[PDB]
Formats: structure tokens, C-alpha cells, sequence
């Protein structure tokens, strides 16, 4: 379902989606070469190469891949797309060691329940706050982890006919666990719950007038885009999108404890 056909779109300025249905990938274009934000799952790396070229770009102009975070179905993707560009892959530094090896940490959430991935070479750390330079574009890293170790979400500005956007590429701040793991307490990931609770809190605090989640449907991506044909761009701006993204986040969370206790 998630790998499921959507035609790509101009969001603001040079940002475009370029993912699929129900997982997300962005496209900051420039003429000095393009920041490419995820892969999806391996299913979804064509698609989003296919989008790539639909709108009129090349993939060999993909100069950056940045990863949300190191999961199977947001960085699957990022090997073949790597293949397909030349690109050097960035991620935090918990994120860039599984990256690099595909092998999913035993301190995941999810450990035990996440498939490997195809190793990624030419990868680089980058560090909470650290700023991705490319010509123009200016792509920050805030880390966010807690859905994992390495989770991070990115924030840029776009800019067109005078007006300029926040964007937010939001990771997922969901608490979810495979069996062992609990947030109330693990000592695999013993950060996990002060982790995620910080990361909600990041994200609701961000400057942000266009929100795009690692799930699109989780940011309410197409009740947004849904206006586009009425109101062009201005579809995808609302101040309130990260509040209330990280919002949902903190009542799911909520949930995850109570659902934890009945275990304990
Ligand atoms: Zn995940
Ligand atoms: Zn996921």
C-alpha cells in the first residue's frame, strides 16, 4: 500500500515531493546540483528516480541523499538511489552506522523485527544543528531520536515570487517497539523514552510553515495538497502543522506507556 503510484508535485519554490503514497521523499532542486531527503523502501528507489526524471531533472544531479532515519522503508531505497546518482549519503552518527552496514542496532526499538539493508557506501556523519550546504540550498539537521537511535528530521527555507516557506521534514516520532523493547525502560537503548519526549518537543517548537513527514499521511500531507488546485502553494502552509504533528506523537506515546504497563 505504501509503495502504492503518486504523481509528484512542486511544493514550494525547488522543494518537490518525489516519494510515494505512503512514504515520503523530497526533492530540494538547484542548478548547482540537488538534496535528495530519503529513499523509501528498495520498492519505492524507482519510483522516486522516475518522479526524479518526470520533472525534469537528472539523478546524476542528486549531489546529497539525506536519511530521516535508518529503517528499512525510509533508507531501503537509499542504495540503489545512491547507485543511480553518484550521491554521498548523510545521517547522524547513530544513523550512519547502520546505514553503512545495513545491518539494522540491537539497540532499535524494533530489533528483531527489521529487515536488513543493502550497505550504503560513501556516507558522512553529520552532527545535531550541523548546516548541509549546496550552492543555495541550506539544509540543517536537528536530531530527533526516539522512534530510533539515529532518527533526524531537516529544516531549509523556499523561497518563490517573493514569498519564503520553513520547511520541516519531519522524522517519525512515533514510540514503537518490537518485542522485547520498552520505553519505560530498556538497557539496549536506556535514553529511548528521554529521547523521544525531547524529539517531540524539538519538533513542536520548529519554525514551520510547511510540514512533510516521513509518512505523508501522518503530517496530513494530503489534506494539504488536496487545496493545491484552489490555493497553489499556500495549499501546503500551516503554522500549526508541527504542533500538532508532535502532539499526535506525544498522545501515541502516552498510549505506548499504559499498553507497556499492562505488560510489566
Ligand atoms: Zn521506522
Ligand atoms: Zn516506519
Amino acid at each position: 500500500d505504501w509503495n502504492d503510484p503518486q504523481e509528484p508535485f512542486a511544493v514550494f519554490g525547488s522543494t518537490y515531493y518525489v516519494g510515494v503514497r505512503g512514504l515520503s521523499a523530497v526533492l530540494i532542486a538547484s542548478p548547482q546540483g540537488h538534496i535528495l531527503i530519503d529513499g523509501g523502501s528498495p520498492e519505492s528507489a524507482p519510483q522516486i528516480a522516475q518522479h526524479i526524471r518526470q520533472l525534469g531533472f537528472k539523478l546524476e544531479d542528486v549531489k546529497l541523499i539525506l536519511n530521516s532515519h535508518e529503517h528499512f522503508d525510509h533508507a531501503g531505497g537509499i542504495s540503489e538511489l545512491q547507485r543511480l546518482s553518484g550521491a554521498t549519503v548523510l545521517a547522524s552518527v547513530q544513523g550512519e552506522k547502520v546505514l553503512r552496514s545495513g545491518q539494522p542496532s540491537k539497540g532499535d526499538p524494533q530489533y528483531g523485527e527489521l529487515p536488513p539493508m543493502t550497505p550504503v557506501a560513501n556516507t558522512r556523519a553529520v552532527a545535531d544543528g550541523e548546516v548541509v550546504k549546496l550552492g543555495p540550498l541550506a539544509v540543517t539537521a536537528r536530531y530527533t531520536p526516539g522512534h530510533t537511535q539515529g532518527g533526524v528530521s531537516w529544516t531549509w527555507r523556499a523561497t518563490e515570487n517573493g514569498k519564503s516557506a520553513a520547511m520541516v521534514y519531519a522524522d517519525s516520532l512515533n514510540a514503537f517497539a518490537a518485542k522485547p523493547f520498552r520505553y519505560s525502560g530498556s538497557p539496549a537503548y536506556p535514553n529511548a523514552l528521554a529521547d523521544i519526549k525531547k524529539s517531540i518537543a524539538t519538533v513542536a517548537a520548529l519554525d514551520c510553515d510547511i510540514l512533510i513527514s516521513a509518512h505523508p499521511d501522518a503530517g496530513d500531507l494530503w489534506r494539504r495538497q488536496a487545496r493545491q488546485a484552489e490555493l497553489g502553494s499556500a495549499a501546503f502552509i500551516d503554522r500549526q502543522a508541527c504542533r500538532q504533528y508532535a502532539e499526535r506523537a506525544g498522545v501515541r506515546l502516552q498510549k505506548k506507556l499504559a499498553a507497556e504497563a499492562a505488560e510489566k
